[PDB]
């Protein structure tokens, strides 16, 4: 990744390996949990597309998987060709070229340029915008990769009530849905899908209660 | 997170894997207990709030406490932004602009805004009211998931006093009750619900008796 | 836990995870046995207060152990405000304060008040106190949790001599006693409770040799 | 591995024993898999040749994959011998010789050389050369190391899709084709070694279709 | 232990957690091996002796060998007692007083005496007496723990030389006997209690051959 | 062992305990393998001949080797001693003395010394001369605790080829002969030692077969 030495001038370090190993055992140990995106955005924070096109194919397994992301960077790669021109000519002083798809993406770009690019004023977020299209990637492997749907999800005759919005929120989590109409399922099906007995309490105390109070309510 | 060198000046340090490795197995080795709260407060101490946001997002399981500590640091948040009014509408050249609600957390506000403030003469303690925030939700927590209340501690027939005791302070522990009525209580409730010939015994020894006395006459 | 080195003093950093998570899984691994009050007097080696505090909050389990400590602490506590008083009226500028009975225990100080005392000319040492007050503690502990008297220590007709004489060894270290009787004690009952055939051979010996002609010779 | 930083850089450090100790792991646990290239690649981000010869000497086990790798860094480096002759005469002073063929698998060089010859000015890239080297010999050793061939590939009755195409683009990955004809075969191939009931709904989905609806459309 | 900073002064640093927590582990792990001993050497490099007494009892059981080492010290510290007379009176600034067998021992003594006593010119290796008395005790107890003495080995009829030789060693290791007639015995017990048939073979070949010669003409 | 700071000026490090207990797992994980050689020579890379020794010393089991390795360190310091005589007498001011056939290994040796003359200008490569020595010790090792010779490999009529090639280089690669005869034999006795089917397939192919085809034809 890219860090600031104690009083020195902006200098490139090299990959780390013992985050590198956590990160291919995770995936391993961890299955395919939807915590695992917020784990690569943790493990490559200021990462370089090199660094992160190697934790990508250093992964055993799941080549179906890498098969889509790489259709999905494709896709990301053209639609910024296509959204902004490339222009060609000479090369000023303090001044990069204008990236393009394959730039971005870093199939063909090496790590000299990727350096000047991203250590230029102003900065131009490449790894940004890489590491934005590797999660939301992350983000369609994981709808995808969901066994039960949002709608799918009901309160059993004796399934406890904490293991039941555990569940509902695991699958939340999971879903494809936008921030805004996010809230309108976690207060609507919460309460439409649960066990009768704690449906009538529920709706006895008030919609507008929060989760601490009807979980309180629900268990007595 | 944040280290000191022996020069003078700090500067940032992105999160070692360590220490969330150590964090996702202690919270599911240890399950909820009352010591998972210091573990957390000594572990994440000096982190940016993008950090702890990491934390309580790579945790595997459990999301009903996660939806917990949301809803209450949004609503420390609301109350934040409701007792403190911006009545500063320009801002001062060099000074950056105030954290609000939604800012305190990390939600909309990038890396570099938060370590601008934290990083500034004086300091803004953001990262300290951040982590003031999840301690009193996981006291909240703690004191939910609480399998039975204080006065249903009864010891059975049959029943050591150690395990007892060990159940009767780890249940008095998570209780959010004041330090006055957990020293009034544990004076009269110890003695009142223990084995009846040990009862006897420390009611004939005095009223003045002490751990290590009722130890050492129980186990008699 | 404070670090005193080259120009620079004025740092403070906070427990390190390998220290924190090495004494959770030490102390839980052990139980309790006379060997943690070394461990624990080598972990804390020069820390603060608030250092001693979370690590003896991030112990899991044996809560009547922590609360005899707790109890033990406030009482000595108690008695050194008993024997230092404190001077009443103001206090002179640009001399510290010195500190009190609850201070030394870290209920109610912060961290740049013991800050000041520690560093301060000349230092005071109440992290030396309140690690002495853990000591006495744990050795009340490890005296209470003994399951066997050492009178009853009795080797069988099977049993060897080495594990007798260590089982011996081990319950003589867990209780506190003065060192003048304990030479006698050691002395007469270690000889008498052996095998018939190692109990002629130490007869045939002599009652004033040594331990390890004893261990050389009863061998096989 | 060479270090590049501030003033000092004058240095060679060996590799570290926690680096090796992974890569030892990685290779005997795993044996050889598609995604050992990439973790090459990361792990000895550049080193020195004398690193690149102690990872590959402490392999353990698959001394043909070794042989063939040693054979196939001869051959290259006879043919960079022959496409790049050495000029005879006196060499000028202070200018650094250019690097043989065998001075960059390290068979007949010292440290010191190596040293000289990857910090001149202009640098030598020797090290990535050797590393190309490295990586083509791992292509072909996992290239013979195919079990089954592409075409031999038929999806069972009760296997699944995903893992059916999970297994057919782990086995692509690991061969090695051009760029030209993948696509094609992929597609050619795919849509007919799938189960009667994909089969009709690929069918009636398209040819030309996109992966990701094919994985949710026969899924469950 | 002591280290020395960087263009800074002595001073000394505080006690590593790990180190201990490798030394617990390896005694329990390990038994009592000869090379125990050696591992303490390599741990204890240039430490206080409080830093040896910490690691003496941190040791969980085996209290018959920690009887005998403590009564080694006691007779090591009246023998300095006895040899070396001792003097009282006023210290003199850059003169450290006469230490006294309870102060090499270091159970009566400070860290600032020890560490005043280790940084005079010139300097008193207390920690090194110290050192060189617990490596005596334990060189005691590893040849106590010796269950087979060093002639009551013999190779039989269908074990072969290699384990026979390995054994022969290790018990040697573990006998007591000086370095010049330990060369005797390595030389002819060697060769007095092998195989018959390999030892015509070494007499044949001749008794002042090496051991490699003997053993690869015992092979065959 | 020996680290270079930024400023350039290097200083004396204690062996640290983490590289040792990873070459006691090796040592105890794989016995001994011509694949530890290599391992040992970039482990103990810029080491005092101190750390050497204790490194040599901790191994657990094996002694014949120890005392091989011991028996080789003794010839080489006595053919050392006897190449190089003492012509000069006194000793230059300022000068430390030569090292001896019993001084280059460290045992009349303080670590004082040795550090004094692997600091020297110029400095004296005595721990270079040490490892060469353990390296060919190493050799010796390896070469005796092979099986069989070279000859006796054949390969049998159900064993496959490629274990059979495998400890084919295996038994080669421990084996003393030089680079000329290994590669004069590895043409011959892989082709002259193998299933008869494949032996005359190979045959069939011509003088000029490479590793890869002797794999893909074989095993067809």
């Amino acid at each position: 990744p890219i860090v600031q030495n104690i009083q020195g001038q902006m200098v490139h370090q090299a990959i780390s390996p013992r985050t590198l190993n956590a990160w291919v055992k995770v995936v391993e140990e961890k299955a395919f949990s939807p915590e695992v995106i917020p784990m690569f955005s943790a493990l490559s924070e200021g990462a370089t597309p090199q660094d992160l096109n190697t934790m990508l194919n250093t992964v055993g397994g799941h080549q179906a998987a890498m098969q889509m992301l790489k259709e999905t960077i494709n896709e990301e790669a053209a639609e910024w060709d296509r959204v902004h021109p490339v222009h060609a000519g000479p090369i000023e002083p303090g001044q990069m070229r204008e990236p393009r798809g394959s730039d971005i993406a870093g199939t063909t770009s090496t790590l000299q340029e990727q350096i000047g690019w991203m250590t230029n004023n102003p900065p131009i977020p490449v790894g940004e915008i890489y590491k934005r299209w590797i999660i939301l990637g992350l983000n369609k492997i994981v709808r995808m990769y969901s066994p039960t749907s949002i709608l799918d999800i009901r309160q059993g005759p004796k399934e406890p009530f904490r293991d039941y919005v555990d569940r509902f929120y695991k699958t939340l989590r999971a879903e494809q849905a936008s921030q805004e109409v996010k809230n309108w399922m976690t207060e609507t099906l919460l309460v439409q899908n649960a066990n009768p007995d704690c449906k009538t309490i529920l709706k006895a105390l008030g919609p507008a209660a929060t989760l601490e109070e009807m979980m309180t309510a629900c268990q007595g």
